């Protein structure tokens, strides 16, 4: 544990406030003017006496005492960045003001009504001495009162400062920077609002965003621009729909993860995906033949091998943390990774993806990191070209990875994906799945992608599925909106696959308004995604900054929901979802706050 | 405009402090303890000469100087009591912290902090000024300075504390009760109980509750008490489970509604209850059956009029208001009081009763109070054996009902409860639903309170319920219990019913306990209500106010989470939901921060 002091001419507080805690103090540290009255040769020979306790010394430099209003209020501004350097990262400190005069003491004291206090006391000697030698009798006799006005809580999040401003080692009274302003400023105008609007307050998802400072808030609404990309780097974001083997199709991925496959004869490295003039800025519309032609570089073929994979989980974990993503849910296929000549079964490859990713998560939470968790989802393919019974086995896999339980990483559910040529909607599969829901996994679906609205609705009910895929066209169907938000279903939707494989404004010659906007005003549970992280060639952050581009007069709040929509649909536990909303809450609060003071 | 302060050795602190502001005072107050180097002669010569103000000194009998702890305690608390009674009605006075050594200045700042000031202040002199004459001169001189540290809005509940303890005419040692001191030994056992508590940290209900003082956080983290019923009271509320025909069935409520019947004769006046004696709080638990007779005094009886059903619907909504509900649903079954003889179909009573309602709330929006918006719901009671027709009867009632839209009272959605049996489950009925949901209708189901867990599982999966009614035994099957959870499947749960019913806060030779802390610890959406009012004999802020002897351990910020749930789970539409969100926001952080004194 650590204290806080500022001590004048009494040099023999310290030593008194120590014996406070007769378990013992840790740390001590005193803030004291440049007055020379103040002894540093008493306090050093008492420490050096216990060096298992630690010490250091900060000095209002350049300022012997106060004596008029700018003295004080640089004083108090070096007083408040030292208590805030100082204070523990995780527990409050300790606090005594004993020493000095009336004004450093109640700049103090305000400062531990304000940033927090683990326990503010005073000590009162009635014998007033000034050497070890009477105090230590003192103490003995019992003269020394250790005095307590209570414990103070301060602001639940008010300490975060210590990383929005860097705080600097100090500055002559020419370089100045007023973190009081910033401070008072804050507390007044996010306290100047009364009872009346404050209707922004509910307004906004993440509540601790309405302690933010009005003069960020109010720049949260204004409409969003291609230039604040630096801006959305630095915010934690949550992906929904990434594919496993949808990473490596281009650039020197492909290298890396070819480098790594145990025997190169096999893979047929010759074969290059064709490029598309402007990609990602596709200057026409992408049809769907094209669009896993341009991921056929990729997909079964090369991630046979056991290392091969291997590479490809590794190097997708390091591209999710890299891009600041602190939560996803990756879908997998194991029935097209697994052989049998070589006697690899589906169930082995997911036993793999399985271990890989909880060692990934493990050995980066060890060293306390930012890591991002990750889940799994299992696809219940199609099954083109009939030999049906596959997808039932999957099913039953999926449960049987549910089961398995013990881990960081988890089988969330099962996926229904696929083709829409087959014109197959849910009653096609529905034979199957009165078991699913019964064990207690999820069940998303990528429907309505250019088909009719009908089958929207069993896959809604007849499914009881949590989530849907793409469905873009729901703006026909008021009706389906009506169940879509009330029943509280989830959508999940990409704009940069999506406008690369549909087209949409402001692409010339397409009409077609992206209706993500929209959805938002209704209120459906919009999250944005990845889809394919290589073949679409753009990661989430860009993937969320193009709305800017692609819905004009999008704002901050706009995005900021989806992120909280994103964490609210997630096929995640009741605490796991706390604790990422608490943790999510906290480090929107440091970057949209560290944002605007640059 | 008032001034604050304590003077000990020095007496010329007081002219400077009222030379502060160029406009001049009005009022100013002097504290200081019983030490008779006080001399009071300086300042009431200076104050002698404005006679235009009022001046007045305060001394603490029998304390000279602070010593030990009893001494700095009862200088507090002393302090403490003088600063609450000289509080200005209306207006934060200024207080002036420069006077006596730095024990009363930190104390008084604390003070300052916690009941409020308009702005606090240090004078400073260089030549320290001992008389009239020569501080004049140096308030001439200008070498004068004055720092003032900040306005301090304040915590604004311990205003009225005056109330209750203005002065206690004189207290000595031997009578002196701190209460302030229990205040903030209250604040601490609070801080010593939640420094090692999750779940509950985490999201508070509606942002703008993190802009209290942190401590009104912190007495918010206080697990809550049968004494704090009049912040409920003052607190908007909501309800989702309230039955019409039984609000005024005992007392003189019904008299009244009786009274207004449109054929005073065949109306029964001869009725009694069944001579109940610990109502509401009866120990012995009675089993149904008893219900239904209690409550004949009311409902189809007395309902088939039509000036007994309007008076009825007038007092119900009296009621609402008055428990400022600020938003409800009511249950009703119109088919049990049409009557075709008088040509009072099912239809004319529900279109009588939609418009009653109706008109009630645009009259109480014209005058811009505290209108209760009400939605309906449409009981599908299961009479079983007789003509079972009936009951798709109802159903095609309220498709037919919300089909006229327009009016702010709807019918949102329908009802499944009645004789709850291993037959009535949802197993029969799910083939007719299918136009129900067709046509964005909600259905909750009144199931579990003595049926299995699978129709539990069928009614949340067959009928795709979005509510379930009582449901007090999902502990038993935690697979139900996890898909209730992540599906946000909500929970109404009546307290007061099923305190009768069942046994909980035990009566003599009752062990079992309310599992409502365990069902909001686990993350259900749990709703309280009412059930029925007259019957039960109590309202909802009674309903809420049993919940501290029912669920021990149960915080007033899980109250407020109970709310946020009430308001998250009703049918409304998003636009409504986010009206209903802010009002709700406004009015919470204005109790808490204004009515919240007691
Ligand atoms: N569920 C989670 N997801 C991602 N990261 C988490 C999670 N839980 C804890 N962490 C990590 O715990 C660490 C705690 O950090 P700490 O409380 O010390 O704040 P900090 O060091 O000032 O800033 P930072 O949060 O970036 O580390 C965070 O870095 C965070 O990455
Ligand atoms: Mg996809
Ligand atoms: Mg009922």
């Amino acid at each position: 544990r650590v204290l806080l002091c500022s001590a004048g001419h009494s040099s023999m507080v310290v030593p008194e406030a120590f014996h406070a805690v007769p378990e013992g103090f840790e740390e001590v540290h005193v803030f004291t003017t440049d007055s020379e009255k103040f002894n540093p040769v008493v306090l050093n020979d008492f420490f050096h006496s216990l060096p298992n306790v630690r010490f250091s010394i900060t000095k209002c430099h350049g300022l012997a005492d106060i004596l008029n209003e700018r003295d004080f209020e640089f004083y108090q501004e070096m007083l408040w960045q030292w208590y805030l350097t100082k204070m523990p990262d995780n527990e409050l400190p300790y606090v005594c003001l004993s020493g000095g005069i009336k004004s450093m003491s109640a700049s103090l004291q305000k400062a531990a009504t304000l940033f927090g206090a683990q326990s503010v006391f005073h000590v009162l000697a009635d014998n007033n001495p000034r050497n070890i030698e009477e105090m230590f009798d003192a103490l003995q006799k019992g003269q020394i009162h250790f005095i307590e006005m209570g414990y103070e809580p301060g602001w639940a999040a008010l300490r975060r400062l210590k990383k929005i401003l860097p705080i600097n080692e100090g500055c002559s009274r020419d370089n100045f920077k007023p973190l009081i302003s910033k401070s008072i400023e804050e507390i007044l105008s996010n306290v100047k609002i009364m009872a009346s609007d404050t209707g922004k307050s509910n307004q906004l998802p993440f509540p601790s965003l309405a302690i933010l400072p009005p003069i960020a808030q109010q720049w949260l609404q204004l409409p969003l621009s291609a230039n604040d990309g630096a801006w959305i780097q630095n915010l934690p974001k949550v992906d929904l729909h990434c594919h496993l083997g949808g990473f490596a199709t281009s650039g020197s991925l492909l290298d890396q993860v070819r480098g790594a496959a145990s025997e190169p004869d096999l893979i047929d490295r010759t074969f290059s995906p064709q490029e598309i003039a402007g990609w990602p800025r596709s200057h026409k519309s992408i049809s769907l033949d094209k669009y896993m032609e341009l991921g056929n570089a990729n997909g079964s073929k090369l991630l046979k091998d056991k290392g091969c994979l291997i590479r490809q989980v590794e190097l997708l974990y390091q591209s999710l943390v890299n891009d600041n993503v602190a939560y996803a849910e990756i879908r997998c296929s194991p029935n097209n990774y697994a052989d049998k000549n070589k006697n690899r079964s589906a169930w082995v490859v997911l036993q793999d993806i399985n271990d890989t990713f909880t060692r990934l998560i493990t050995e980066a939470k060890q060293k306390n990191q930012f890591y991002c968790h990750v889940n799994l989802l299992v696809i219940a393919s199609r099954k083109f070209s009939g030999d049906l019974s596959d997808i039932s086995k999957h099913l039953a896999l999926a449960i049987t990875a549910m089961q398995q339980g013990e881990g960081v990483c988890r089988i969330v559910g099962v996926d229904l994906a696929g083709f829409e040529n087959k014109e197959t909607r849910a009653s096609y599969y529905e034979h199957d799945f009165k078991a699913v829901h019964r064990c207690g996994l999820a069940v998303t679906a990528h429907a309505g992608e250019n088909d009719d609205p009908e089958g929207i609705w069993q896959a809604v009910y007849s499914l009881h599925a949590r989530r849907l895929g793409h469905a873009l066209n729901l703006l026909e169907a008021p009706d389906l909106m009506r169940t879509v938000i009330e029943r509280k279903i989830g959508v999940e939707m990409c704009p940069y696959a999506n406008y690369q494989i549909k087209g949409f404004a402001p692409m010339p010659n397409f009409s077609a308004l992206y209706p993500l906007k929209k959805y938002l005003e209704a209120g459906i549970l919009v999250s944005v995604n990845t889809d394919n992280i290589g073949i679409s060639g753009a990661n989430l952050s860009e993937n969320l900054l193009i709305l800017a581009d692609l819905c004009p007069g999008i704002s901050r709040m706009d995005v900021l929901t989806i992120i909280r929509n994103s964490i609210e649909t997630a096929f995640i536990s009741h605490d796991f979802r706390m604790e990422l909303l608490k943790f999510f809450d906290r480090k929107i609060y440091d970057v949209c706050l560290i944002s605007i003071k640059n």
